[PDB]
């Protein structure tokens, strides 16, 4: 499986926008249902800052993960950056989350030297935990009734890579 | 004598001088020398019922602030921020009390929040002896988490919920 990375553009609207419209990949994260196409054309056309990096993963085309890198904006935590919730993948297993994690940890090393980067990820996904742990990440944290999944408000662990 | 009152255009000269004090701004994530310039472009145009900034008045000085937002997002609009949390000009003189109560009313009684976040620096045993005080409960400590004083800094990142 060749899986191509790019950085997320116009073309990957659709694509993107039903990656995180699957309630399997939306529950995960921090995303809602039902996203418009537009709506996320949108927020595209109205971003430019190279200190938010969003990338998706391809094959044949079609986009089957993404994840993003944001420097903080503000200068006193300018040497951190965060992924969110973490990577989104729609073909779990096959390398994909692996892939986006080590190219935007090879950028903020590499390119923007970043000292610390954080995410938050929920207290029962072990398979993103254990992908998070490979890659460097630490459990600073664990944040009670955090956000709603499901219908409940469940935890995540809020984790850092230090370099 | 303490008067509360929102955050308004009358406020940000004294706001700003707030902010100016490095003993002030050191122990939150401002930055010294604002000018009345930017903040006013700011708030003159920065209106959502979510964000709440309360100063702190004595004879019309501004000698503290504090600042609660209710998160942005559906999945997380259960819970609220107060950052860095209060800023005070008079350590030891009920200033913070006074901003963190009046905020945890708002939270508890009118928004209804479940949870309130806020992040303090390990070291600051006033704030922390405070926060604690209105429930506040330590989950995590984020590892050169900010700038102080030209180094990386700690911080314990808490929480208050109200179930």
């Amino acid at each position: 499986p060749t899986i191509r990375l790019e950085r997320y553009s116009e073309r990957h609207v659709e694509g993107l926008t039903a990656l995180y419209n699957d309630p399997a990949v939306a529950r995960q994260v921090l995303q809602m249902p039902y996203q418009s196409v537009e709506q996320r054309r949108k927020r595209l056309h109205d971003s430019d800052d190279d200190r938010l990096l969003i990338l998706v993963a391809l094959h044949q085309g079609d986009v089957i993960g993404s994840a993003s890198l944001e420097q903080h904006p503000r200068i006193r935590r300018s040497h951190s950056g965060s992924i969110g919730m973490g990577v989104a993948v729609a073909w779990q297993g096959k390398g994909v989350g692996s892939r986006l994690l080590g190219e935007l940890l090879d950028i903020a090393d590499n390119w923007m030297n970043l000292r610390r980067v954080e995410l938050t990820v929920y207290t029962d996904n072990a398979p993103a935990l254990a992908l998070y742990r490979k890659f460097g990440f630490e459990t600073e944290g664990e944040m009670r009734d955090y956000a709603v999944r499901d219908g409940r408000f469940v935890d995540v662990y809020s984790m850092a890579r230090l370099r």
